[PDB]
Parts: structure tokens; C-alpha cells; sequence
């Protein structure tokens, strides 16, 4: 059952309802705590959550959770989709609403492998065998 179900209010893209799965790190405690409704902050560089891993050291990088959103019913398979293209169009990220923690959701296109970075963080990780989705790093501020 999923640490987090709610609603996704970003860009232009009516808001839909989405649910959260882990996918990397040891735990989705972060992911338990996340609020009822998630906007779009702004833009980001795609760099900018790649540099932010690689400046982490180990006992750090350990706090980190990857989720992958799902649409919540067949209803939100939609504008889940227009948001993945939204972000895919314009080669950039979304800095999340979210306050307790740094949430930064980006694009992986169909059939291509988590990135590296997120791959020692361990975890049930991603099959091969998905379509365009939407994933979301989150990190600590301590």
C-alpha cells in the first residue's frame, strides 16, 4: 500500500491525484510525511538534482528517497502523461512545493534505466518495462 496518495498541482496541468512507490533508498519514511497537496514550485535545470547527489556524502546520500508516481485511477492517466511530456518538451525539472524536505520530480523517458546516480541507494529499484514516468528525489535539509 502506498506511503503517499494525493494530488499533483503543477504547471499548467489541471491537478490530478497521484500515488507514491519507492523505488530507492532503505526506507519511505520522507515519503510518509509528504503533504496532502504537491505544486509546482518552478523549474529546475536537470543538473541541479544530479549536483545536489554527488555534493552528499554516504551518511547523507543514506536519507535520500526515489519515489515513482503513479496516476491514482485510470481517470488521472492523462494529464499524468501531459505532465511527463511537459517536463520532457522542455528538458527541465519541478522544484516540488513541499517544505520539510527538497522534492524535485523529473521525467525518465520509456524503457530507460533509473539513473545512475540513483542506483547504490539500493532499493526495490525500476524494471526496464516501464512507459514515460514521473520521479520524485527527495532530500532532508539536515
Amino acid at each position: 500500500d502506498s506511503p503517499w496518495e494525493g494530488s499533483l498541482d503543477m504547471f499548467s496541468i489541471k491537478h490530478f491525484r497521484a500515488k507514491a512507490q519507492l523505488i530507492s533508498g532503505h526506507s519511505c519514511q520522507l515519503v510518509q510525511a509528504l503533504p496532502d497537496v504537491i505544486r509546482s514550485a518552478g523549474r529546475l535545470p536537470p543538473s541541479h538534482v544530479w549536483d545536489l547527489l554527488d555534493s552528499m556524502g554516504p551518511s547523507k546520500a543514506k536519507d535520500i528517497c526515489v519515489i515513482r508516481l503513479c496516476p491514482h485511477g485510470s481517470r488521472d492517466i492523462q494529464n499524468y502523461r501531459l505532465l511527463y511530456s511537459y517536463l520532457n518538451n522542455k528538458q527541465c525539472h519541478c522544484l516540488a512545493t513541499v517544505q520539510q524536505v527538497k522534492m524535485v520530480l523529473l521525467p525518465l523517458p520509456a524503457f530507460e534505466p533509473l539513473p545512475a546516480r540513483l542506483r547504490p541507494l539500493g532499493g526495490p529499484g525500476l524494471e526496464i518495462t516501464h512507459t514515460s514516468l514521473l520521479l520524485a528525489v527527495l532530500f532532508p535539509k539536515d
